């Protein structure tokens, strides 16, 4: 039972506006809201892919903000932990940067916060920084607070 | 198991008319709403057939604005992923086009956008355009946004 | 079958700020809960591991007084308590101090609690005494009030 | 399927507070009450050890009242009630005195009164009296109306 | 499943003490309420072992009349219909007795009334007189007006 | 409300009287007993003697004038094959013993519905010979239609049920 719930808050003054959701692995039951506005709340959520598959349920998102840059956030909850580990991260791209498979690439190989149930806390950039933590279990639990 | 829900945003500016649920693959267990006023939200659901049959799911729907055009959308979750994917596309017929095996080999097998649950926004023309998107899961649910 | 429920009590008069939650053993359904206003308890959850692994529900989180101080809360849930028992304990550490394998080392090989339902007093220092209590129960409840 | 749950009154003149719960088998789902004020009633529970064990929920609790002693509360709803029977008794220990091995002995090996289903009046001393009963039921529950 | 409510009438003009419940076999899964004021109804209750024991729910107890008397009540369903019957009786004792094996004696070898729902009518003296019935079945009702 | 609640005699109709019957929980051989107190005076509980049968709910102790009864009754629950029949008897405030029966067997193959009604003299307790002279004097089949008897001392009976298991008692007792 591999699932995650996602919350991101939008507090930089700005209306958040949806670009896509890349998926190296797994798949939502839900589609990602189109917008978020300025002091309000995001949700998303995924799951492992039905059939018993032994892989994981990876996958990140692309959010255009007012500012005209776009975050990017990802999560990993893998089927298996013998090799595979949780991770998240949240990263800021200028312009209009749409989440993919580079983006994936990027993220998770670049400094991905693990997930060991641990908030973390990062300057995003462009006047933004973000405050997030995502659960270690096999069904996980992700929150970011996105400050200005 | 596929099922399908739909709902697709009318702000076209013009209420929507029913015509025919044009099934490819797949069936129902709602009739096609017959009408869909303004700043409204339309629903519609699809299914795989009863038992174990190797067959997907895929429909071909039509709807008259009032602009005296039609448009033309399909879903298609394949039964066996092993060599299809999720797909799906929009476009707007002249005139009175009811749904059948035309729009579906014209968008299916033209220019159908991925069911790769990203959001896709371009112009269908007469000014109107569409914004969707609908997950790769089997159990798929897609908004596709309308405006002119 | 084994879970705690945690629950901390900020009399200190003082917001705390959540750290992290390090696990030896065992996961949560439920994250850390970012701010705890004075006069306000805390309410947070741990549990087994998914699946016949023989895990335990061990771990330790921290919190960050106002006072620009570290609060650290262990708890120890053994799934076999044949040869082991229920441990808790509370030692702060000044500063910014993150829960790790240190913080469940020290912890739980200082002077932790037994968990025998009985209540323990120890005044943590820096104007700071602790009050608390879980059950042997391996599916216990921790309730801690944290007195200046 | 044992079960025994514990309330008790307390007419006491004054505050009582938790000390501690011993269980020499058995153990308790829910919290001590850190505070039974004046003309309140405790409210308090156990069960036997989850899981297939041939002990039952035999066990005891040491309460602080504001008069300056310990009041002391026994039970013992066994497993085997062929060899075994239920049995529960209240003595007043002078100062603070802690539930134990030797305190659960002290209230079952003294004149502890018998699960008969009927109420037991004795003078406790100190200025409380003990009107009190717990059922011959495996799910047996006790109620006690201390007052002075 | 045998079982059996209890409950009694006080218009006797004065509150009712509760003094025990002897139980032969079968036991009660509510403590027997402390009073039964004037110009109110008592409800009780009992059920049978629990296991596979092949035993009834035989029972009495006994309540003091605030003029200086007590009354005490019999039930007896026997889990072997094939040999015995329900039965039960009440007769009012002098001043204050408990209800014990003796008690259960005298009310059940005492003449008792046959349970086959139908009115059993007597003067218990003292200036009190008894109105009470119950089925013959496993799950019978007791309720008793007691009268001036 | 409740079988044993007292409910105006007007107010016993068939929609009461199948309330009660579906209220005490289905089983096959239930009856729904309720009688119409246009009798002139306050009915007292005697008792109900049950050859077989059982209920839940108890004799109405009084029964006042334009304010009719409600009752219910169940099968055995237990390792026997019989139906609910029974018999129960009634006073009058006006100093007679009212005799009512109602026969509701398990097999309607054999035996059959039947009920019936009288007015026993002095105080009769409901017992053995209540129910046997009831069902041998003149036994009302459960046909489903009402049947009219002079119950003497210038008291007569109207009364009916189901002619399957689940009886249904609305008796009118008149001048």
């Amino acid at each position: 039972s591999r699932k995650i719930a996602v919350g991101i808050d939008n507090e930089s003054g700005g209306t958040w506006t949806a670009l896509n959701a890349y998926f190296r692995s797994g798949t939502t039951d839900v589609i990602l809201p189109e917008f978020v506005p300025n002091t309000k709340a995001l949700l998303y959520s995924g799951r492992k892919d039905t059939g018993p598959v032994a892989t994981g349920a990876v996958a990140a998102f692309a959010y255009y903000m007012s500012s005209g840059n776009t975050l990017g956030v990802m999560f990993s909850v893998p089927f298996d932990y013998n090799w595979y580990s949780n991770w998240w991260d949240v990263k800021i791209y200028s312009g209009k940067r749409r989440a993919d498979q580079g983006m994936y690439e990027d993220l998770y190989y670049g400094n991905p916060y693990r997930g060991d149930n641990g908030w973390h806390e990062k300057n995003l950039g462009y006047g933004l920084r973000m405050k997030g933590i995502m659960t270690s279990a096999g069904e996980a639990k992700m929150q970011i607070k996105i400050s200005r």
